[PDB]
DNA sequence: CGCCTCCGGGAGAGCT
DNA sequence: AGCTCTCCCGGAGGCG
């Protein structure tokens, strides 16, 4: 039921991981828009349905510590 | 609203022809599966819901007449 | 960003 | 085994 990276409602298995629709979205557009982020805290930031947008590099982060995978 | 091969229900466009989802998937194992098919009646097999089972090689041969192709 | 639609294709459950 | 067919998830394209 809940996103393993910001634990909204969770919408299937997506690039390895049990997902949310935005979280899919977004690490599909990190990988291949090679996009490199930058945590302006400590790489700590709290990533959950309210403050996922702030910080892309520990989104990014925990979207790689759950495993996913673009060619799973 | 109906599949061009089987008349069930077409669930939209696959390989060029309005068709049903079973028959999209029969369609492209045919074609890559480098399919013998022979029909045992006289190549004037009804295809339709119920019917579609028995003879894959008028399936087949409908499906090509159709205008299915794996290109688009 | 977060969401949509559309169609391709893997997989696995279930005949046969 | 081989075949059928639905469920689920992939990319592309587009949108606010
Ligand atoms: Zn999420
Ligand atoms: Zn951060
Ligand atoms: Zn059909
Ligand atoms: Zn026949």
């Amino acid at each position: 039921k809940l996103c393993l990276v910001c634990s909204d409602e969770a919408s299937g298995c997506h690039y390895g991981v049990l997902t949310c629709g935005s979280c899919k979205v977004f690490f599909k557009r990190a990988v291949e828009g090679q996009h490199n982020y930058l945590c302006a805290g400590d790489n700590r930031c709290i990533i959950d349905k309210i403050r996922r947008k702030n910080c892309p590099a520990c989104r990014y982060r925990k979207c790689l510590q759950a495993g996913m995978n673009l060619e799973a």
